[PDB]
């Protein structure tokens, strides 16, 4: 199963930054939802869930098809609150109607953490729309409950190694579980992009804790929220060293979890050899915008 990156007809480095910078003024403007977190954290989940339904194996699933637009996957219980980020985007694809599903979910997380000061994502265009029977089946995205061997495993679908899991884990510095989509519950109100994460896993009081759903959950005194899958990263002793390293080194951290989530939006896709190079976008704030 071969998907082949095919840009928008006529479309340029101008024409996705025109669609990067609408996305980053509503991020702006929206600065109220989820208890003024903003939208960010969502589209970063979103577009991490549109690309984690795929397998290496036979290529099903991915970003390319824009699949997460059709009842089935929209409605997967791993992607409940996601709808909050697929409204945020709905005005932004009227504007911009060319753009395919794929490239608008996946350049809205790409947005999302530079907007957030995280790290600049080269971001690549040309997914295409692809049919409601090729939307992948639900249960392809991970359980939360589990330990290290499992979220080692998991990651092997995804063509993901300790050190890229360890760094994609990093966005759970950001926003927070909610117990009604989720089981868990808690986090803060975190929308900055930070390697927190890691110095938060190393430094706080962790506790063994059920919440409300009867789901174990690790809680720190501060009102710190680990998944078990989070704190199963500091109990397998492969992991916990990439742990102290972004603990200890903000930029490798930046420049990994760049490469792993480029990688994972990416992963299906087939750029032909005279596809355009990956686009960098400017921040609103270095537009002067
Ligand atoms: C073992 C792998 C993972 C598990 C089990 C997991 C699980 C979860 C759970 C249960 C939530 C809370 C959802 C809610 O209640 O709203 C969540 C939130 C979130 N996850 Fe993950 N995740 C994993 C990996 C990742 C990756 C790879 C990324 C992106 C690079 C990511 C980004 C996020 C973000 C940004 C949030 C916050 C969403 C919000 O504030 O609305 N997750 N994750
Ligand atoms: C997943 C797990 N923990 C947290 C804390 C903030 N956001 C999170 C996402």
């Amino acid at each position: 199963l071969v998907h082949v990156a095919s840009v928008e007809k006529g479309r340029s480095y101008e024409d996705f930054q025109k669609v990067y910078n609408a996305i980053a003024l509503k991020l702006r403007e929206d600065d109220e939802y989820d208890n003024y977190i903003g939208y960010g954290p969502v589209l970063v989940r979103l577009a991490w869930h549109i690309s984690g339904t795929w397998d290496k194996h036979d290529n099903t699933g991915g970003s390319y098809g824009g699949t997460y637009r059709f009842k089935k996957e929209f409605n997967d219980p791993s992607n409940a609150g996601l709808q909050n980020g697929f409204k945020f985007l709905e005005p932004i694809h009227k504007e911009f109607p060319w753009i395919s599903s794929g490239d608008l979910f996946s350049l809205g997380g790409v947005t999302a953490v530079q907007e957030m000061q995280g790290p600049k994502i080269p971001w690549r265009c040309g997914r295409v729309d692809t049919p409601e029977d090729t939307t992948p089946d639900n249960g392809r995205l991970p359980d939360a409950d589990k330990d290290a061997g499992y979220v080692r495993t998991f990651f092997q679908r995804l063509n993901m190694n300790d050190r890229e899991v360890v760094a994609l884990m990093g966005a759970h510095a950001l926003g927070k579980t909610h117990l009604k989509n989720s089981g868990y519950e808690g986090g803060g109100a975190n929308n900055v992009f930070t390697n927190e994460f890691y110095l938060n896993l190393l430094n706080e009081d962790w506790k063994l804790e059920k919440n409300d759903a009867n789901n174990e959950q690790w809680d720190s005194k501060s009102g710190y929220m680990m998944l078990p899958t989070d704190y199963s990263l500091i109990q397998d002793p492969k992991y916990l060293s990439i742990v102290k390293e972004y603990a200890n080194d903000q930029d490798k951290f930046f420049k990994d979890f760049s490469k792993a989530f480029e990688k994972l939006l990416e992963n299906g896709i087939t750029f032909p050899k005279d596809a355009p190079s990956p686009f960098i976008f400017k921040t609103l704030e270095e537009q002067g915008l």
